[PDB]
């Protein structure tokens, strides 16, 4: 057996997009005429490369999917999703200023899914620190997300689960 995660939780500033939604960027957001997504600053906004497909996969291996942000610009990052056509991935969304351990335990209580089951991929320490106390396994990424990443984190949580 390879123990694969009850549940996977993204943040979202450089995890799923290249920047901060609440720095880098001017909400609304709006599809324009050639496809893209763009800013009231007529900026290209784009995701990691990979990020629909590491979506999709998850869902391909029956893992559920969940967004934990500390963003203030809330309605900018769930439009962002929207937009990018993603929302189909996810199960929950906490978007909302504060420490994660608060995001993890909603998240624990909609889902039911034990903190020792879920696997959580954010690139900053800091988050990485403060839901790792709750038993959460966390992927520290750099980068941003790619499929090559998310392979690495089950496998990261797969030898935690096998005692390793
Ligand atoms: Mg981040």
């Amino acid at each position: 057996m390879t123990r694969l995660p009850k549940l996977a939780v993204f943040d979202l500033d450089y995890t799923l997009w290249p920047f901060w939604v609440d720095t880098h960027v001017d909400p609304p957001f709006h599809k324009s005429s050639d496809g893209t997504v763009r800013d009231r600053r007529g900026q290209n906004i784009q995701l990691y490369p990979e990020v629909p497909e590491v979506l999709g996969r998850l869902q391909s291996l029956g893992v559920p999917v969940a967004a934990a942000s500390r963003t203030s610009e809330i309605q900018g990052a769930n439009q962002l999703l929207e937009l990018f056509d993603l929302g189909k991935y996810f199960i929950q969304r906490e978007i909302y200023p504060g420490s994660k351990v608060t995001h993890f335990e909603r998240l624990h209580h909609k889902t039911g899914v034990p903190f020792s089951q879920m696997v959580f991929f954010d690139d900053e320490n800091r988050n990485i620190i403060d839901v790792g106390r709750l038993g959460v396994t966390c992927i520290h990424i750099r980068d941003g997300m790619s499929l090559q990443t998310l392979t690495q984190g089950l496998e990261t949580f797969a030898k935690a689960q096998a005692g390793l």
